[PDB]
C-alpha cells in the first residue's frame, strides 16, 4: 500500500521582492520585476491587416 | 561696387508644428519632433568610468 507524495507548488518572485504563485494574477497585482521604458512596434502586411 | 546678397537663418520644425532658427531654443521651448519612450543605456568601461 504505497502512498503518494505531494510536493506543495513553487513560490515565483515578482515586482518589489515578493512572492505570488500564479503569473496572471501577480502581474495583475505586482506586475514585473524589472521595468522597460517602453518599446515600439512594427507591422508588416496588407492595408487590412494593419487595420 | 558690386553688392552682395543676404540669406535669412532657416527655421527647423518640431514639436506642434512650430519652427525656430536655433535648434536648442526650439528644443528648449517645444521639443523634439517623435517623443521616445526612453533608452536604456549601456556603459562598458571601468568601475572608475561607472562611478
Amino acid at each position: 500500500m504505497k502512498e503518494l507524495i505531494y510536493i506543495e507548488e513553487p513560490s515565483i518572485l515578482f515586482a518589489h521582492g515578493q512572492k505570488c504563485t500564479d503569473p496572471r494574477d501577480g502581474l495583475a497585482l505586482f506586475g514585473p520585476l524589472n521595468q522597460i521604458y517602453g518599446i515600439k512596434s512594427g507591422v508588416v502586411g496588407t492595408q487590412k491587416g494593419l487595420q
